[PDB]
């Protein structure tokens, strides 16, 4: 599913991401835009052989099991395919574990390079929330 901007904001808010660990909703929508272009089915292969999955491009090296990343962990205890669902629950629940692990949203390279230190509230401007 390809989300609209305000549709995704509303879904993330309902799942408790607004201000989660101090990150306002616009941060999460900005990260989703540049990680996946709001597409839950996005995948991308990394140089080390791991793969990033879903709307927030969660990596199989640490967070989910895809059966083809040897020596990796599965810290969210989910198959990576669950992160491609039109229902973002699994992605959101795993993202909450990632953002609490000490590095905050810096775990998402696109957030650090394209959202951090910008007016992220623009990403939810105009939305009915
Ligand atoms: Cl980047
Ligand atoms: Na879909
Ligand atoms: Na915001
Ligand atoms: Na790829
Ligand atoms: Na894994
Ligand atoms: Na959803």
């Amino acid at each position: 599913k390809v989300f609209g901007r305000c549709e995704l904001a509303a879904a993330m808010k309902r799942h408790g991401l607004d201000n989660y660990r101090g990150y306002s909703l616009g941060n999460w929508v900005c990260a989703a835009k540049f990680e996946s272009n709001f597409n839950t089915q996005a995948t991308n292969r990394n140089t080390d052989g791991s793969t990033d999955y879903g709307i927030l491009q969660i990596n199989s090296r640490w967070w989910c099991n895809d059966g083809r990343t040897p020596g990796s962990r599965n810290l969210c205890n989910i198959p990576c395919s669950a992160l491609l669902s039109s229902d973002i629950t699994a992605s959101v629940n795993c993202a909450k574990k990632i953002v609490s692990d000490g590095n905050g949203m810096n775990a998402w390279v696109a957030w650090r390079n394209r959202c951090k230190g910008t007016d992220v509230q623009a990403w939810i401007r105009g939305c009915r929330l």
